[PDB]
C-alpha cells in the first residue's frame, strides 16, 4: 500500500492520473520523482522548469555542480539527485527531444532507467516540449517499465485521449 490517490490502473504496474506533477510531488513526497531532463540538466521549461521553480532553483544549483563534475548525461540516460522539497530523490531522465532530431528508439532506453526504482512518480518521457507522441510514450512506458509507475499528465484533454485510446 502506498499514498498515491485517484489514479486509473492501466496494467499490473502502471497507473495514470490527470495531475500537475509539481503539486502531486508536494503532496505525496514520493521516494522518487522523475524529471524530464536534458543532457545538460538545464531545467528551463516544461516539466523540468516547473520542478526546478518549485525548488526555488535549488535543483538547478545542484545540477550545475553535477554537470561541472561529471559532464553531460547521455540521451536515454539518467542520474539520481536530491528531490529537494518535492521527493526524497529526483531521477533526472533524458528522453529524446524530437524537436532536436533525436532517435525515438532511445525512448525505450530512457524508460529502462525507471526499473532501478521500485516506485516512481513520473511524467510521460519525451512528451510535451520534447515533441514525441504521448500515446507512443505511454505505450513504451507500459511495455518497458516493470516497477510501479504513477504517471501524471498535466493536460486534462490529453489524459482523456490517452485513457480512451489505451489498448
Ligand atoms: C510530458 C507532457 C505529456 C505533460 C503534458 O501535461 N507534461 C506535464 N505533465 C505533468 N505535470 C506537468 N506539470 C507541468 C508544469 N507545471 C509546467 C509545464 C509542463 C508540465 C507537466
Ligand atoms: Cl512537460
Amino acid at each position: 500500500v502506498n499514498s498515491f490517490s485517484g489514479y486509473l490502473k492501466l496494467t499490473d504496474n502502471v497507473y495514470i492520473k490527470n495531475a500537475d506533477i509539481v503539486e502531486e510531488a508536494k503532496k505525496v513526497k514520493p521516494t522518487v520523482v522523475v524529471n524530464a531532463a536534458n543532457v545538460y540538466l538545464k531545467h528551463g521549461g516544461g516539466v523540468a522548469g516547473a520542478l526546478n521553480k518549485a525548488t526555488n532553483n535549488a535543483m538547478q544549483v545542484e545540477s550545475d555542480d553535477y554537470i561541472a563534475t561529471n559532464g553531460p548525461l547521455k540521451v536515454g540516460g539518467s542520474c539520481v539527485l536530491s528531490g529537494h522539497n518535492l521527493a526524497k530523490h529526483c531521477l533526472h531522465v533524458v528522453g529524446p527531444n524530437v524537436n532536436k532530431g533525436e532517435d525515438i528508439q532511445l525512448l525505450k532506453s530512457a524508460y529502462e532507467n525507471f526499473n532501478q526504482h521500485e516506485v516512481l512518480l513520473a511524467p510521460l518521457l519525451s512528451a510535451g516540449i520534447f515533441g514525441a507522441d504521448p500515446i507512443h510514450s505511454l505505450r513504451v512506458c507500459v511495455d518497458t517499465v516493470r516497477t510501479n509507475v504513477y504517471l501524471a499528465v498535466f493536460d486534462k484533454n490529453l489524459y482523456d485521449k490517452l485513457v480512451s485510446s489505451f489498448l
